[PDB]
C-alpha cells in the first residue's frame, strides 16, 4: 500500500526509541563513527555505507521513508555494518548484538499492523 509519513513516524519511532533506551548499548551508535574522533582510520575501508540511529531518527521525523521496508533495511545496515568492521569478542559487536535481539522483538508486530 502507499503509507503516510505521519503513519510511519508514530508507527515506527518506539521501535527506534527501544534501541536508544539500551544503555549502554547504544551509545556506540547514536551519532554517526566519525573515525577520527573515534580513533579508529580504517572504518569506511570495511564500511562503504554508513548507517547509525541519528540518521535514522531524522529519517523517520521528516518523511524520508516511503514504506517501512526502508527503515528495517536501515536499522539491519547499521547491525552489518557494526558486526562487520567490530571484532566478535569486541563490546561494540557485543553491544550490537544486544540492539538486535531488542529490535527482533520490537519490529515484528508493529510491521504486521502495518500494509
Ligand atoms: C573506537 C571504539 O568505539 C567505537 C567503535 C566502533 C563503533 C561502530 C558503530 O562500529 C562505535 C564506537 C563507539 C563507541 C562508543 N561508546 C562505547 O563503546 C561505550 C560506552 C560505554 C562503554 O563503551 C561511543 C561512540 C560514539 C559515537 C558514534 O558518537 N559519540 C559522540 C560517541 O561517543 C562510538
Amino acid at each position: 500500500k502507499i503509507f503516510k509519513p505521519e503513519e510511519l513516524r508514530q508507527a515506527l519511532m518506539p521501535t527506534l526509541e527501544a534501541l536508544y533506551r539500551q544503555d549502554p548499548e547504544s551509545l556506540p551508535f547514536r551519532q554517526p563513527v566519525d573515525p577520527q574522533l573515534l580513533g579508529i582510520p580504517d572504518y569506511f575501508d570495511i564500511v562503504k555505507n554508513p548507517m547509525d540511529l541519528s540518521t535514522i531518527k531524522r529519517k523517520l521525523d521528516t518523511g524520508q521513508y516511503q514504506e517501512p521496508w526502508q527503515y528495517v533495511d536501515d536499522v539491519w545496515l547499521m547491525f552489518n555494518n557494526a558486526w562487520l568492521y567490530n571484532r566478535k569478542t569486541s563490546r561494540v559487536y557485543k553491544f550490537c548484538s544486544k540492539l538486535a535481539e531488542v529490535f527482533e522483538q520490537e519490529i515484528d508486530p508493529v510491521m504486521q499492523s502495518l500494509g
